[PDB]
Order: structure tokens, then C-alpha cells, then sequence
């Protein structure tokens, strides 16, 4: 089996509602789709949703890094030799996890189809039967956030993720409002997306959150400040999760060494795909750090890849991949059972790509042979 | 696919020559073979060679732990759900890595045969094309050790592993003798198997080894003393490898935290098989610790499993599985190309089991259904 | 004095009521009894109750490790040369503390009978006059646990050990229920048996236990995570006890180095018997760590051995050996004075073995000469 | 069994030759002998040789501490309840290890006689068969030291302990002279008795000792400076032993925590006797610290007690009790087999006290009832 050609599609996934977080607002999500072809006729799909603010990659830079830098050396290689492919990509260029993920995912999709097995079956097998789905509430006035929450509860949701990160006073008001609205049995986690900046502001905020039964506080300080996370952890009993501060094994090593967190948000776009995501899971397990597989809000393609990793590992206890539930159009057909997610047994990523939808969402494309 | 029955065979692999190390001498190697059957008719083989001195497991205790404790709960399970199977075994009993490895290996052999792929292809794919083979010199008079080395050089060997660990003075004499005999181009590594006990004796010995061009010193102190390894590492420039001191992720975490070694000897019998061996490799990689896949001197079955792990990972740079080259009888047919080892592309472990030889070496057996 | 033969008995001690803890439920307790004979006609009894989940030993594996690995080399040795016997067993096989304890206990019983002195008199003499007895409440609905507690109070008990470890919410409810029922003068300690897994869940739970006057929280996290215990200890003022996390001196060294606990639960089955239990006590004393001698729920034989250690050391301030109070049949006759335990002055373990009961509970046996 | 009376004898043991060390010179050794009587007629002997410079105890202060402070509360107690007796002495007065040792030794002598067993048989049993005896060379001109060494070699000695500690230049000259004289096969260890004061002077001295094959350097810096020992250990590969810096478990804890030494010199006079010496051995074993049982140069009584401890523990690898070989008169009859020491099987300390010699060496005495 050899890679014969790689199609690159620069698309834009339209959102039903604006997605608003501490460092940015989104009306749609630019994504790069990879269509990997092989001499045996097997086709694999991969995806890369770049978050400029997190990995230093953009929609346009990812397309070109894939076209000119990463894909050319891949023609002729066997998609199943994943360790080798990742080594080749790493020796070619440092970082660019999102671009690498796009390739990595397509390879696993092909491997699954070739062996007629779901991807999760190839990276450890089925461990989880299902995961609850958590609805993400975009930043807004405390009353609006509480209102959408009540509205989603009627839809079956029992777990919410509150986006905050503008001003401590306001963020606290937002969290208080939602909790009062949904009662105390509804699960709530808070994501600051680096909004509180440092330990001082964070600890001040945490003082007012002790009685709100918050499952965990996600990335309250700037990504690079692992020291601050450790300091905060030494002075609070609320569980702490690192997201932007964790990308590759480089940060995991530091998080483990400094005991900087209770949980980490692993994302295929931050580490380079399925294979490296799995390595991160194994590393976290060693230190007893609870893991979650989150996302940049992606199509059914990357979302599916994320679930396949999550379902195969005991250390991964929660998932956050709801892109297919937020977009008005999707190139894939990943099935959800809100308030739950369960994976079928279809080979590879277990999804079908609607090529008519793909072309429709395509702004520009190319092929590398 | 479901496990329908597990055959257990208590055998003894005869050695051509006595194997002599610091804490024991061996005339043959007791081993437990696992024959895993499935509803689909696929058969998988696993093996467990217990080293009492390292994991607290014996030939007889492993047979019974497998028969009464581990195998019963496995009937009905899918061999491909490896993460799940390992979780079930761990929730059933703590430790007993050798017994768990026997099961783990058979599952991968089945998975490989089922998907018609070599095991290495399922855990990362092919990375290495070959590995040089290192001949192990049993403890003996310096002149005898030097003599066997010269004799093996004529056989094509270019890398040797010296077993020492009786008395510092004598061990140094042994190492000096061999080096003088083989010249300075021949690779030599030294394994003390805990013989020097502590940092004081070790450092005294290292003073006399600086000019002998030794690749690395393996486990000079007692297994449990990780602190001593770190102390020694802080006062020497000779590479240090931990073997007995490393079993599972528990020790890896400590080795990483205390910066206790440059290299680690990963063995399927110490961690519970292929799956956990891979997790250890990923953990070592995070800390930039070079890995080796060694062995307890096993048949073609476990030896093959060890190579499949080694060939799939960039972090594993050397291998030490020569049981098939030391035994006068073997139940498997793993092919070697001394001074090198290369893996074929046959499915599963890629070996055929001679059942006539298996029965011939069997002392007692049983079946669990 | 020389060991002439060792009888091994694989028995099962029937429980009056099911014993239920976080990682398992028990209807009876499998045990291995050792009958050590000497050339002088003195007979000693030892016992090994294996907990698979804690030491990696099973009922069947212990019987065989004793039969094939440990006992053969003991024939001819003097039972009183305990340091030597332990060294011989350790050089023969690593770990297997339960199997080693079985031998160790029989040797002390013989030593006591030979010198016509209680065992405690041989390891430091009498220090304690008595110890209060704590009743262990198996996991159950908060109402059932509170009910049994009230019922046992009527029986004279004034100290209780609550077994929990399913779900933080539920565990807290269980603890609140019992405390409300028994009032605030009754002593209560909580054992999670690793149920809360990590520091995050543990600290969340501890928030709700501050006003319940709990003497100490025992092993809230997984055994191997000593780091987590230290972290928890740095953020709470409730006393912390390590149980499963402590087996031999290897863990004690780490517990002391990381200041991971206030108290430790020493058990003969985890360290290899009386002699090593004493060494652990001496080690704990150096660091000012309070000690307790607990148990796996054993017959009068091992239970007695445990008390003899406890009564001879000032650092051991509490005991947890109630197997004889839980079984419907016992091969020994250890006398209790609920709510207290006091040791008589009879030689050796100070108990008589009813051989008719022994044979009755025996499933299989053998003799090594 | 109860203590009915304690005789105290203030004696002086005459030396054949002056004993000269870094901080003092001795023509004879003042010692306090204890004769413990019991209601059962069993008599036990103990001894306390005080070194003012090490424990803050003198010949006269020890006699009176025993007479007025320690012995009165002991009348009526059972000598075999050693843990209790030590607790009573510790609650009565802090420190004074030498006075406490005198009592402790007599109790064990009685326990041994009562049970008709050697003391070593009561604290672990026989482990060692023999120990080589090391001759101690008092400080003197390099030529005189080398001369006595050659003279003692003719007497069968093969191991020497060089006393130095005046001036680095001179000490180095002394060590060079002896080594040149005896050749390189003779074992030599160096004891500075705090003479080099700090790490700077010590490290300067060590530069010139690297090629002299010295087994270890004993206490080069002032006793209280454990930090200095750790610093020196971090910059040298010569084994380091702490003597004066180690008295009780308080220092052991610190030595272990700071990794300040490779070996420690345990002495009954520094820790309070046999029982606490054993606890120190157990503590050292945990950290893998090699132990030696040294002495203040005592009569056959304390010397015997020291050997009984040494012979019962694997962690104790060398002994330094040669008082009986240095005195012209001794109240005891401990048998030596230079160049070796072996213990007989006589009960208790296994020695007979010549009361005529005792009275002859007595300057003043008293009895407490
Ligand atoms: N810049 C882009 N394109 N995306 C950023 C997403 C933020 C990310 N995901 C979320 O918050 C929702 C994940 C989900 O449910 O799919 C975070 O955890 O912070
Ligand atoms: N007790 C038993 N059965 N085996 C012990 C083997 C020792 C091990 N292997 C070796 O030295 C040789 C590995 C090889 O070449 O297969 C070690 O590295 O120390
Ligand atoms: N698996 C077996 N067979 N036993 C496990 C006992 C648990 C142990 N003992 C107890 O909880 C009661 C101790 C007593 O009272 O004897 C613990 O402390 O966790
Ligand atoms: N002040 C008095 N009374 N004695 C001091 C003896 C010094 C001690 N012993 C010795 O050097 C010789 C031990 C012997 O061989 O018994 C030391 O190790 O430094
Ligand atoms: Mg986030
Ligand atoms: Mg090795
Ligand atoms: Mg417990
Ligand atoms: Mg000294």
C-alpha cells in the first residue's frame, strides 16, 4: 500500500450561532481537508482546524505547509507506517501540529478501511461504551448564558462548559447566574481561555467560586505560564485543567515535573494527530493525570478521530468534540445521541464524506502527486 | 471474535550452555506457554518466562496464577480489546507482569493473524529495518570470558554484553581481559545485575573502567535503590542503564523524576506484555531516555513479541533477545541473521509453533474454558 | 534445632457476613497455613492470607511458591536464625511478602515455644497492656452502615472504621449518616481503599468531611501514587494514613522522603512477617510517623502474630486485626475482650490449633521434607 | 523476673600503649561497670565508656547519672521488657546514651542467661560466621606509623585503621608512608576524628589520596556539620563514613535526608545500647547505608555486646571493637582469633567476669536498691 496522491481542500464550516471565547469570536470555522489516495484504491480523509492563538498556525499557512512542505515527501510511503511518517514529518518541520494532524488522521482512516476495523480498535480497542456530551456556552451576559443553559437542559443536556474570561467580577457574575438557574445537580465546568492572565487574578476569582460546585477550572492563566498553574494548584482545592498550556510532550513533561494540573485537555490539533495524542495519554497516565479529548470545533472528520482516541483509553474520562452539533453544514455524518455520544463499528473513522458538500464549502483546492 | 479456551503448558527450554549471572545460574529456562483459541478458529501463542529475582514470580506460581486467577475471566472477551483486557487483569490482580505478558502476547498474535498483519504493523508500523545482535558472555574467569569473545567474533558478532557482579576487583579484571582481547573497535556493554550493591562500590569500580570504552553500565546497584543510580549518575560520565530497577510505569515515573538513568531496559516480562511495553516506550521518549528491549532469555514466542515492539519505535535503539540462539530446542522458528536480526512480514508474531516440540518440552498442562 | 518438615494447608475461612470494600467483596477468606516441624519436636504455625489486589499474590500462587520455591531450601535451617532465613528467602525470590510471612510467623511461634516466652517478649517485650478494638463497617447504603454501627455500639464498640470508595457524593453521604447516628463521641476513621483515585477527587471529598470529626482518612488514592498522598497532605489538616501504598522498606523510604503521610498501616502480609514488620516500625519511628498494625482479615494465627508486634512497640498506637471476630470457624483460639484486646503470657503465639478444624477447612495440602 | 539491685563500679582499664587520636590522648580508659541483680538470682553485666568529646558524658557524670537518675526507677522492672525500660529512661532524661547503654547491655546479658541463648540469637540470630579484625594505628610520625603497621602485619593483621587529623600536609605524609610500607594488598581506612574541620580542607586532602587505595575516609569534618559531609560526598568518589556526626536516630534521619554518607559507624555508647543500635541498623538498611559497629575502646563486656549486634545483621559489614586487645587488664574474657573474631554460643554476652580483677580496677563503687 502506497500513497499515490493527496488532495487538499481549503473550506469553511458555517456555524449556526457565533462562537465566542475570551480571545476571539467566530462566525464560521476555516478548515483544511485532506483526501489521501492509495495505489490500492483506499481513500482516507483527514482534517486540520487551525487556531492561530494556540499553535501559531492559520487556515492559509496550514494549506501551504501541507502543499509545499509535508505532503511531497509522503507520496510513495505506506500510510500504516505511522511512527515512520511522523518521524519524517518531524524531521522536515518542527511544530505545525495542526498540519501534521490532517495527515495523521487520513492515514488512520485508511488503515481502518484496509483492515476493516474501526480506528479505536487499532489503538487499544473499545474501552468506553459512551460519553456524556457537554454543551459549550459562549461568553455573554450572565442572563443570556443562564437562559441558553435552561433552554439546552430542555434538550436533554446535563453537563455544561461555561466560557468566560473578560473581567473577574463579570465572569463570577456569569457563573453565579447560570448555577442559580440550572440548580445544583447540573454539571458545570468553567473555561477561562487564559482570560485571568495570572495566579493573583485567578485566586481572587476562585474565592467566589467555592460554593458553586464547579467540576474544574480550565486554563485560567496565559498558556506559557505553567509555573502560575502550579502556584494556583498549591493554594486551591478546585480541580485545575490545562489546555492551551499543553500541546506536545514538551509541555506534558513540564506539567508532570511541576505538578501543575489535575487534568489536561488533549487535542489532536495541538499535538499532531491520533498517534501523538495516544502518546500523550500514556504519559499522563504515568503521572495519574486525568485526560480529556477536546477540540477546536471541527467537522465530523477530526471530531470522529478525537472520539476514537477517547473511547480506547481508560485515562480519558471526558470528551469535548461538538463541532458537528454546531455547524449548519458538515462534510461528514458523525452520529450523536445527545446527551450522549457512542461510536459505531464502521471501519476507519466510520463516516461517509459527502463530496458535494465538500466542494460546496471549498474556497480553493489543489492536489499533490 | 471471542476467546473460547486457553491452553497452559509448563515447559522447560534446554540451554546449550549454562547461563551465569550475578544472582543465579541456569541450566535450562522454565517457561509457561499460552495457547489462546477463539470462536473464529484463530489461534494465538503467548509466553511467560518468570525471573523470581526480578518480579516475584516463579514457573509454578505463574502457571497457577494464569489458571485460577487470570484466564477464567478472559473467556468470552475479544482479544483485540487489549486496553480492556489489561484493565480487567489489573483489577483482578496487582503486578504479576510475567503472567499478564503471556496473555497479552497471545492476544496480539491473534490480532495480527486476524488482520493478516505483522504485530509491529499494528503498534506503529515498521520503523527499524534491522538491529545488530549482541552476544551475552556469562560470568567466568577473565581468561575464559575473553576466549569466548574471540571465538564469537569469528562467528560474526561485533557487540558483546559482559555479565559481571561478584567482586569489584575481579569484575574489573574480567572487563580488562575481554577488552584487551577483542581490541577497541568491538562494542562492549557491562551488566552487573545488582552485583555492586551501592553507589560507593559502583563509583570505585567506574574509576578503573574509564579507559575501556564501555558503551554503558547496566544496573550496578540493587533494583529498589533508584536514589543510588541518580547519585552515581551525578558523579560519572559513563552511560547508565537501569534494568531490574524498572518494571512498570511506577518506576519509570521515579526514574524520570530523579533523573536516575540514561537508558532503560524494557522487558515484556517485567511490565505485562506488548501493550504496556509500548506505554513505557512513550513515557521514556517524553524524558528523552533511550530504550532497549531486553529479555529473560525466552523462546521464539516472547522473543518475537519483543522484536515487534522494538522495530516499531524510534526511541528503542537496541535489542537483547537471544533465547532462540541459546536453546538446544525451541517451540518456535524465529529467524536470525547473526550479526543481525530482521523481522519478516508474516502475520501476528510471524512464527510457526512446532506442537510436537511443545508437547515434548511440556512437564504439565491444563485447559481453561 | 533444625526444620525437619513443613506442612502446607490450603484452607478457606468462612465469614459470618460478606466483607465488602472498594475493590472487592468476600464471602470467605482463602488462607494458607504452615505447620513447621523441628528435630526437637517443637511445632510452629504460620499463616498467609493473600490479597491479590495488594501484593500480587493469590491463594493458589502462595501455596505453590511455598511448596516449590521457599520451603525446600529451609529444611535443615534453624528457625531462630530469622535474619538468615529472611535473607535466604529474599535471595531466592523478590517480593511475595505473604508467602514469606507464613514462614516467618511459624519460626517465631517455634522460637517462643522453645524459649517458653510469648513472641512479644522476644521482640522488645511488653509495652502495651491493651488496645481498643475497632469494628469495620463494610460498604453499604448510608442507612445500613449507620444501623450496624448503632447495633455494634450496643455490643460495646466505641471505635469504627468506615469502608467507602464508590463515588465521592455517596461516600460523603455514608459518612454523614453514620456520624449523625452515633453522636460525636464515637471514634470514626475512614478507609477508601484507593476508591477516590487521585488528589483532586480526594480534596473535593475532604471539603465535606471537616466538620465530622474523622480521626483519619486511609489510602484515598491508588497505591502507587505516593506523590498524590504528599500533595493531598499539603492541602488538608485531616490526618492521612497510607495502607496499600506501603508494603516494604522501599515505600517507607519514599513516604518518609516525600512526607506523604501522618500514619501508616503496617501488615505482616505486605512486608513478609514479624521480623520485617518490626524493621518497618523502627523506620517509621525515625521519621515520627505513627504506626498501626492492620490485617487482611486473618485467622487467630496471623492475627496473633500481628498483636505480638503491636504490643511490643510504642510507635504502634492502634491495631486492626479482627478476623477471629468475623469468621464462623477459626483454626486458632485467640481470646478477645471486646471492646478491648489483651495478650496472655502463653509461649509463642500463645494459641492452640484445633487440628480437627484445620483439616475440616482444608481443600488441599502437601508436605515438604 | 525483677531487678532487685544494681551495683555501680567506677573503674579504669589500663592501656598497654597510649591511644592517640585527633582530639585527645589516652593512657587508660575510665569505664563504669553495671552489675544488675534479679529476684531469680540471674546476674547481668553492662558497661559505659564515656567519650566527653562525643556525647557530652564523662566518667564521673555517668556514674552519678546512673546512681541518682536512671537506676532508681529500674528497681522492680523486668529486664526483658527492653522497649519499656528504654522508654522509661528516655522519659526520665534526654540523651546520656553511654549511661543508658550500661543498663541496656546488662539487661540483654540477663535475658540471654535466662533463656540460655547468646544475645545475638535474641536479636535476629546468627548471620555472620566471623569478621576480620582491624588494627588501629594511633597518630604518630609517618615513619613510626608505617613501622608499627609492618610489625602488626607479622602478627597476622591484614586490615588497618589510620588515625590522623593534625595538619593536612602531615596527615597525607602519614598515609603515604604507611601505604608504601605495607604494599597495595593491605586494607587501609583513614579516621580523621573531625581533624580536617570543613569540606575545603577535606577536599584538598582527598586530592592527594586518590592513588592510595583507601577503603574509606571517616569523619573528616566537625561532628555537627552534616551539610559539609554531603557537600564533600558530592565532589569525591572515595567512600565516606560518619562517626561522631551520628549518635541517635535524629542524626540518621538527617544523614539519610541529605545523602551525607556511604557508611556510618554505629556505637552502643552513642545511641544507648543494643536495642537502639539495632534500630539504627534497620534505619540504615532502608537507605542502603552500609554499617559498622565501632567502639570507644571498651572492656570485654561492652565489646561483646557490640559483636552480638554486628553478627546478627547483614547490613553491618565491619566491626571495630578491639579494647580487649589493647588493655593490659580486662574484667572480661572475650576470645579473639586475630586476624579474626568469632562469637561462641555461650548464653548472654557469653563471657565470665573476673570479680577479683573488677575490684582491683575499681576506684569507687555503690549499690542502688
Ligand atoms: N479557534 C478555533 N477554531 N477554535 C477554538 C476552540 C476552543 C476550544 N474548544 C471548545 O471550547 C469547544 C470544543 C467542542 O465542544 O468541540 C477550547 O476548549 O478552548
Ligand atoms: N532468570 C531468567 N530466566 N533470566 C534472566 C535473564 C537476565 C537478563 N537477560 C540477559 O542478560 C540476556 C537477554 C537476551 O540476550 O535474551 C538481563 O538483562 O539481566
Ligand atoms: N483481600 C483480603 N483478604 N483482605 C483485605 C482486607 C482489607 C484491609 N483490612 C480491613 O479493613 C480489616 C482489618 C481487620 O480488622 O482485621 C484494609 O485495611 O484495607
Ligand atoms: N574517648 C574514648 N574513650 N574513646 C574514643 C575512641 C575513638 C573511636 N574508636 C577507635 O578508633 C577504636 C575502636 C576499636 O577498635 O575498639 C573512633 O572510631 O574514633
Ligand atoms: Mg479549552
Ligand atoms: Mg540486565
Ligand atoms: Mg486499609
Ligand atoms: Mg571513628
Amino acid at each position: 500500500m502506497k500513497i499515490t496522491a493527496i488532495h487538499l481542500y481549503a473550506i469553511r464550516l458555517p456555524l449556526r450561532n457565533p462562537f465566542v471565547i475570551s480571545y476571539g469570536s467566530y462566525s464560521d470555522m476555516p478548515s483544511i481537508i485532506v483526501k489521501m489516495e492509495t495505489d490500492e484504491g483506499i481513500i482516507g480523509y483527514g482534517e486540520g482546524v487551525a487556531d492561530d492563538h494556540v499553535t501559531g498556525e492559520s487556515w492559509e499557512s496550514t494549506f501551504h505547509t501541507l502543499k509545499h512542505t509535508l505532503t511531497p515527501a509522503l507520496i510513495g510511503q505506506n500510510p500504516m507506517n505511522i511512527e515512520k511518517i511522523h518521524d519524517m514529518m518531524d524531521n522536515t518541520i518542527y511544530g505545525v501540529p495542526t498540519a501534521k494532524a490532517a495527515i495523521d488522521i487520513a492515514c488512520f482512516d485508511i488503515m481502518g478501511k484496509k483492515l476493516n476495523q474501526p480506528v479505536y480498535q487499532l489503538i487499544g480497542g473499545r474501552y468506553h461504551e459512551e460519553f456524556p456530551v457537554t454543551h459549550v456556552l459562549s461568553i455573554a451576559d450572565p442572563e443570556n448564558m443562564a437562559e441558553e443553559a435552561a433552554s439546552m437542559i430542555q434538550k436533554g443536556y446535563q453537563s455544561f462548559k461555561m466560557k468566560v474570561g473578560t473581567n473577574v467580577k463579570e465572569d463570577v457574575k456569569r457563573i453565579e447566574a447560570v448555577r442559580e438557574r440550572v440548580g445544583n445537580d447540573i454539571a458545570i465546568r468553567v473555561d477561562v481561555n487564559q482570560g485571568w492572565k495570572n495566579s493573583a487574578n485567578t485566586l481572587t476569582a476562585l474565592r467566589s467560586l467555592g460554593h458553586l460546585n464547579i467540576d474544574w477550572i480550565e486554563q485560567p492563566v496565559i498558556a506559557d505560564d505553567i509555573d502560575a498553574m502550579a502556584h494556583i494548584r498549591s493554594k486551591t482545592d478546585l480541580p485545575l485543567m490545562i489546555d492551551e498550556g499543553l500541546k506536545s510532550s514538551r509541555e506534558m513533561r513540564q506539567i508532570i515535573k511541576l505538578e501543575a494540573a489535575d487534568k489536561v485537555n488533549i487535542k489532536l490539533m495541538k499535538c499532531g494527530g491520533i498517534y501523538p495524542a495516544v502518546k500523550l495519554a500514556h504519559q499522563a497516565e504515568m503521572a495519574g493525570i486525568e485526560c480529556q479529548v477536546g477540540s477546536m470545533v471541527e467537522s465530523s472528520v477530526a471530531s470522529s478521530a478525537g472520539f476514537h482516541v477517547a473511547f480506547s483509553k481508560k485515562i480519558i474520562t471526558s470528551v469535548e468534540l461538538t463541532g458537528p452539533l454546531k455547524f449548519t453544514k458538515d462534510i461528514g455524518n458523525l452520529h450523536y445521541d445527545v446527551p450522549f455520544i457512542r461510536l459505531n463499528e464502521k471501519p476507519g473513522l466510520g463516516i461517509e464524506i459527502n463530496e458535494d458538500t465538500l466542494q460546496e464549502l471549498t474556497v480553493f483546492q489543489d492536489i499533490v502527486r
